[PDB]
């Protein structure tokens, strides 16, 4: 266990920052992830033979879609790494273990379509799981990979720590269903502003971890403007594929997903930043002050989208 992963100096420095981009080199992404586990968790949390075999099975089971791909998986895992590192003492050894794996696995086997398109398509997954359809599939896919011979990275945990970490991971993945974020955030907003929020309460921890999951999942909006903007093309590339699929079922898609209505994109971003992103990072900063840089960067990118509408860029 005397094998440490190191990064080049620039990555070594920039990886601690929230707005870090993992770069266009796929073959460095697993090392970035292992680097993060070792510093976040310990050089001993996992067996390196098992972890690497787990990481490469997870990579295999992400598809080649414009946005919900292996790059998303590692980007979301880096955001959770930054949160965990700026909030060292607030999380148990197990939560740090669990949440980084949850992040990496949270969009396993994503096809690039919303839960809504599965229902209207009448996809078998919609019949098997009536809500959080893809999120229940992602968790299912994670358990399958953990059960491959040589892949159980949790082996050294007790029976009880094992059940705890799969429960931390299952709640974590379900919480990336953005339909559940609105209620979750409203409740956290309420508990913080009445003073009832209590991190020794497991149901309160669960909601907080869920908000973090949303924050990590939406973290494309917290990067420097050029990363945010170019990630938005990949997001809209999936949205327009889905819109096209909606029209093939004989359903006019909402305008955000209609590729005839690209002109409305900057205004669509305003709504999303105001309705989703800003609220998410406001509440997360109120509960975990050291995550303020996510709010700051999200507000900057809001300002960047406003400048696009005014026609300045
Ligand atoms: C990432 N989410 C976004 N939706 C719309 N505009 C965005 N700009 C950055 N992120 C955006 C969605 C991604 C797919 C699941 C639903 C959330
Ligand atoms: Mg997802
Ligand atoms: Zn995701």
């Amino acid at each position: 266990g005397l094998m440490q992963f190191t990064l080049p100096v620039r990555l070594c420095k920039e990886i601690e920052l929230f707005h870090f981009d993992i770069g266009p080199f796929e073959n460095m992404w697993p090392g970035i992830f292992v680097y993060m586990v070792h510093r976040s968790c310990g050089t001993s949390c996992f067996e390196l033979e098992k972890l690497c075999r787990f990481i490469m099975s997870v990579k295999k089971n992400y598809r080649r879609v414009p946005y919900h791909n292996w790059k998303h998986a590692v980007t979301v895992a880096h955001c959770m790494y930054a949160i965990l590192q700026n909030n060292h003492t607030l999380f148990t050894d197990l939560e740090r273990k669990g949440l980084l794996i949850a992040c990496l696995c949270h969009d396993l086997d994503h096809r690039g379509f919303s839960n809504s398109y599965l229902q209207k398509f009448d996809h078998p997954l919609a019949a098997l799981y009536s809500t959080s359809t893809m999120e229940q599939h992602h968790f299912s896919q994670t358990v399958s990979i953990l059960q491959l011979e040589g892949h159980n990275i949790f082996s050294t945990l007790s029976s009880s720590e094992y059940e705890q970490v799969l429960e931390i991971i299952r709640k974590a993945i379900i919480a990336t269903d953005l339909a559940l974020y609105f209620g979750n955030r409203k409740q956290l907003e309420e508990m913080y502003q009445t003073g009832s929020l209590n991190l020794n309460n497991q149901s309160h921890r669960d909601r907080v971890i869920g908000l973090m999951m949303t924050a990590c999942d939406l973290c494309s909006v917290t990067k420097l403007w050029p990363v945010t903007k170019l990630t938005a093309n990949d997001i809209y590339a999936e949205f327009w594929a889905e819109g096209d699929e909606m029209k093939k079922l004989g359903i006019q898609p909402i305008p955000m997903m209609d590729r005839d209505k690209k002109d409305e994109v900057p205004q669509g971003q305003l709504g999303f930043y105001n309705a989703v992103a800003i609220p998410c990072y406001t509440t997360l900063t109120q509960i975990l002050p050291p995550t303020e840089p996510l709010l700051k960067a999200c507000r900057d990118n809001l300002s960047q989208w406003e400048k696009v509408i005014r026609g300045e860029e």
